């Protein structure tokens, strides 16, 4: 539920280019992240289901909030999320990861500005503005 600062529209400018936007979904256990972007011209879209897992029978979900990136290209991402404060954090597989998205809300919630971190590239800036 630390996740509803992500709730809204969001225009992104960094490393892509366009909107995305998160929905919870009934229940309050899953965020559904829709993806409008651009990148190197072409188009980038998919959808993105953020939650713990739990398995049918188990008393406690995942340890871990975790997501499933699906895209156009037909890959398939799966990341760790961690909102610590005002510091997100998300990892690509696992907590920990050499690649991983760190970013900050600004005071006012509005705006989330931080950096990829991967070897080779190094990463890159990225920031989302909230605009509805």
């Amino acid at each position: 539920r630390a996740l509803d600062r992500l709730i809204g529209t969001w225009r992104v400018s960094g490393g892509a280019e366009g909107t995305v936007s998160y929905r919870g979904l009934e229940g309050g256990h899953f965020l559904l992240q829709d993806i409008a972007l651009e990148q190197f011209g072409q188009p980038v879209t998919g959808v993105e289901v953020i939650g713990r897992l739990k398995e049918f029978g188990a008393e406690e979900p995942g340890e871990d909030i975790r997501s499933r990136y699906y895209d156009s290209r037909g890959n398939t991402f799966d990341y760790v999320y961690e909102l610590d404060g005002d510091t997100l954090t998300i990892w690509g597989g696992e907590k920990g990861s050499p690649a991983y998205y760190r970013a900050t809300f600004s005071a006012d919630g509005n705006t989330l500005s931080g950096a990829w971190v991967y070897p080779g590239g190094g990463g890159y800036d990225s920031v989302m503005t909230r605009v509805a």
